[PDB]
C-alpha cells in the first residue's frame, strides 16, 4: 500500500499503474527475455534520486502484463519518474530494453469509483545511448485520487562489440586489446617500460614455472593403447569406451574377451607410449636456423616457416638466434620463442581468436575471423604448424583454449552441454527448450539473421518456415541449432588449423588423450596451491568452512597428486590455468566469482559443476571414504 511513498511537507498522492508492455524489442533469437520495470522517482534539478522500486519479471514473454499499482507522496512541480524496462535472461549482451521520462505537472486528478474508467496509456520507449536497441510501447495509467554522448578516446583508440554482445577496447599503437576502457591521459612514456616490461616478466616467470608432463606388426587402431603391468603379461586397453583386453586388437579379433585389469588412465603412461611413437623421417638436414627480431616475432616466423615446401624439415632440431644476442641453444632461446611468439598469434587484436563467455582468458576461434583478416585461412595453417611444432619436439605454448576447440582436433561431436563455453546466453535458452515445453515461444524451424541492420529470414531446413517446432521435433531443432551457430561457423578455420597440425603428427595418433589431457599436453601442468584455493571459497545452501563434509572435501584433494588436481580445476572453472594474481580473481559468465561449493541433489548422485558460476554440486556423503571414491569418479569420468 505504501509503495515507497514519501511523507512531511507539502504534497499530492500520485497512483501509478503499469498495465502491459506492447511490441518490446528482441535482442536474442527464441524470443526469450524476462523484462520487468524499474521505477525511479527522482527531482529533475538536483538530479537525485528519492524512490526506487520494480515490477515483478514475467518470464518469456515479449508482451507481457504486469497490470500492478504504486503509489508516491510528491509534488507535481520538482519531481519526475524514470520507468526503464531491462532483462532478466541477459548474462553478456545488454539488458536494457527502454526507458520513459514522465513530468508530474500535467497529470489529470480522479479518485477511482468516481467518474468513467479512463483508457490506457502508450509511451514510445526510448534509447538510454546510442548502443541501445529499443522498440515498442509501455502502457501506463496514471492519476491523483486524492481530492486533499560517447566520450571521446585517445588517439589510436577504437572501441568494437564482438558477436558475444560484450565490448572491448582496440589500441592501434602496440596492438593490444583491452576490456577496460583507456583513460584519458596516455601516460604512454612510463606505463610501456615500467608496466609492460615489468608484467612481461613477471609472465614470464609464470611460464617458465610450468612443467612439462615429461618432468617428472602394423600400429594398433586409434585410441588404443598397449602396456605391459606386472608378470610381463602385455595387455591392451582402448582409451576410446573404457575397454581393456589381452588379445591384440590388431585385426586379431576372432573372439571378445575383457578380463584384463582394471582401467587406469595414467596421463603420464599415454605421453609415455605417445614420445615412442613419432619419429624423424629418413635423412633431415639436422639444423633450422631463424633469425628473428623481438619487434617483428610474428611477421618474420611466418615468413620462415611457411616457406618451408616439406613439413618434415621441421621435425629437426631447433636452432633459434635472435639478433645482437651471443648465446647458447640451452632451452632458452626454443622455449623463449615459443613464449614471445604465442603473444602475438594468441592475440584478439589481430582478429583470429576471441574471448569466450565463461571467463576472460580462455580463447575461442573468432567466427569473423574472415571479415577481421583476409589471410585467416593462411594464418590458421601456420598456427597448425607452430602448435604442431611444439607437442612433437615437447615444448609448451602460452595459450588456452575452450573444451569444444580439442573436441574438434579429435573429431568429437559437439553436443548441446559443449556450447556452455562458446555462447552462455544461448546455452540457457537452448537448454530450457531441451527440458520445458516449447509451444508457447511459437518458434519455427528457421532464424532471423541481422547484417548491417538489414533482417534476412534463413532456413535452417528445406521449408523452414513452414514447419513450427514441438516437443516431438526439440531435439532436431537443438541440433540445427549448434550446426549454424558455432560448429558450421568456424569450420572453415579448424579444418585450416588442423591441416598445418597434422603436417607434423599423424591425426590418429593424438586421438589417444582426450579434450582434457590434450589441453596439458600442448600446455603443461600448473601448479595448483589448495592453501590459497581453500580460502578464496564460497559455501551455499548450508555449507559452511566447519561442514564436516567440506573438511572431507579439502582433505581428499590435499591427498589427489599434481594432475588429479588440475582436472578438478579443469571439471569446475572450465578452464587448466588461474589468474595471475591467484584465485581470489576468478572470472565467471558475467564477472568475478569465486569457487562455489554448494549442496546439492541426493547421496548415491556424482558431483555436478557449473563453469559458468565454478560451481561444484556436492552432495551431503555421509563417510569420507564414500566422498574420496566418488569424487575421483566425478573429475576422472566426466568431461
Amino acid at each position: 500500500v505504501y509503495g515507497l511513498s514519501e511523507d512531511e511537507g507539502e504534497s499530492r498522492i500520485l497512483r501509478v499503474k503499469v498495465v502491459s508492455g506492447i511490441d518490446l524489442a528482441k535482442k536474442d533469437i527464441f524470443g526469450a527475455s524476462d523484462p520487468y520495470v524499474k521505477l525511479s522517482l527522482y527531482v529533475a534539478d538536483e538530479n537525485r534520486e528519492l524512490a526506487l522500486v520494480q515490477t515483478k519479471t514475467i518470464k518469456k514473454t515479449l508482451n507481457p502484463k504486469w497490470n500492478e499499482e504504486f503509489y508516491f507522496r510528491v509534488n507535481p512541480s520538482n519531481h519526475r519518474l524514470l520507468f526503464e524496462v531491462f532483462d532478466e535472461n541477459r548474462l553478456t549482451r545488454d539488458d536494457f530494453l527502454g526507458q520513459v521520462d514522465v513530468p508530474l505537472s500535467h497529470l489529470p486528478t480522479e479518485d477511482p469509483t468516481m467518474e468513467r474508467p479512463y483508457t490506457f496509456k502508450d509511451f514510445l520507449l526510448r534509447p538510454r545511448s546510442h548502443k541501445s536497441r529499443v522498440k515498442g510501447f509501455l502502457r501506463l495509467k496514471m492519476a491523483y485520487m486524492p481530492k486533499n554522448p560517447p566520450p571521446p578516446l585517445p588517439p589510436g583508440w577504437e572501441e568494437k562489440v564482438d558477436n558475444l554482445g560484450r565490448t572491448y577496447y582496440v589500441n592501434h599503437n602496440n596492438r593490444t586489446t583491452q576490456w577496460h576502457r583507456p583513460s584519458l591521459m596516455d601516460v604512454s612514456s612510463e606505463s610501456d617500460n615500467n608496466i609492460r616490461q615489468i608484467n612481461q616478466e613477471a609472465a614470464h616467470r609464470r611460464f617458465r614455472s610450468r612443467r612439462h608432463i615429461s618432468e617428472d606388426l602394423g600400429p594398433l587402431p586409434p585410441g588404443w593403447e598397449e602396456r605391459i603391468h606386472l608378470d610381463g603379461r602385455t595387455f591392451y586397453i582402448d582409451h576410446n569406451s573404457k575397454i581393456t583386453q589381452w588379445e591384440d586388437p590388431r585385426l586379431q579379433n576372432p573372439a571378445i574377451t575383457g578380463p584384463a585389469v582394471p582401467y587406469s588412465r595414467e596421463f603420464k603412461q599415454k605421453y609415455d607410449y605417445f614420445r615412442k611413437k613419432l619419429k624423424k623421417p629418413a635423412d633431415i638436414p639436422n639444423r633450422f636456423e631463424m633469425k628473428l627480431h623481438r619487434n617483428n616475432i610474428f611477421e618474420e616466423s611466418y615468413r620462415r616457416i611457411m616457406s618451408v615446401k616439406r613439413p618434415d624439415v621441421l621435425k629437426a632440431r631447433l636452432w633459434i638466434e635472435f639478433e645482437s644476442e651471443k648465446g647458447l641453444d640451452y632451452g632458452g632461446v626454443a622455449r623463449e620463442w615459443f613464449f614471445l611468439l604465442s603473444k602475438e598469434m594468441f592475440n584478439p587484436y589481430y582478429g583470429l581468436f576471441e574471448y569466450s563467455a565463461t571467463d576472460n582468458y580462455t580463447l575461442q576461434i573468432n567466427p569473423n575471423s574472415g571479415l577481421c583478416n583476409e589471410d585467416h585461412l593462411s594464418y590458421f595453417t601456420f598456427i597448425g604448424r607452430v602448435a604442431g611444432l611444439a607437442v612433437f619436439h615437447g615444448k609448451l605454448l602460452d595459450g588456452f583454449f575452450i573444451r569444444p576447440f580439442y573436441k574438434m582436433m579429435l573429431g568429437k561431436q559437439i553436443t548441446l552441454n559443449d556450447m556452455e563455453s562458446v555462447d552462455s546466453e544461448y546455452y540457457n535458452s537452448l537448454k530450457w527448450i531441451l527440458e520445458n515445453d516449447p509451444t508457447e515461444l511459437d518458434l519455427m524451424f528457421c532464424i532471423d539473421e541481422e547484417n548491417f541492420g538489414q533482417t534476412y529470414q534463413v532456413d535452417l531446413k528445406p521449408n523452414g518456415s513452414e514447419i513450427m517446432v514441438t516437443n516431438e521435433n526439440k531435439r532436431e531443432y537443438i541440433d540445427l541449432v549448434i550446426q549454424w551457430r558455432f560448429v558450421n561457423r568456424v569450420q572453415k578455420q579448424m579444418n585450416a588449423f588442423l591441416e598445418g597440425f597434422t603436417e607434423l603428427l599423424p591425426i590418429d595418433l593424438i586421438k589417444i588423450f582426450d579434450e582434457n589431457e590434450l589441453e596439458l599436453l600442448m600446455c603443461g601442468l600448473g601448479d595448483v596451491d589448495v592453501n590459497d584455493w581453500r580460502q578464496h571459497s564460497i559455501y551455499k545452501n548450508g555449507y559452511c568452512p566447519n561442514h564436516p563434509v567440506i573438511q572431507w572435501f579439502w582433505k581428499a584433494v590435499l591427498l589427489m597428486d599434481a594432475e588429479k588436481r588440475i582436472r578438478l580445476l579443469q571439471f569446475v572453472t572450465g578452464t587448466s590455468r588461474v589468474p595471475m594474481n591467484g584465485f581470489a580473481e576468478l572470472y565467471g559468465s558475467n564477472g568475478p566469482q569465486l569457487f562455489t561449493i554448494e549442496q546439492w541433489g541426493s547421496p548415491e548422485k556424482l558431483p555436478r559443476a557449473h563453469t559458468c558460476f565454478n560451481r561444484l554440486d556436492l552432495p551431503p556423503y555421509e563417510t569420507f571414504e564414500d566422498l574420496r571414491e566418488k569424487l575421483l569418479m566425478a573429475v576422472e569420468n566426466a568431461q
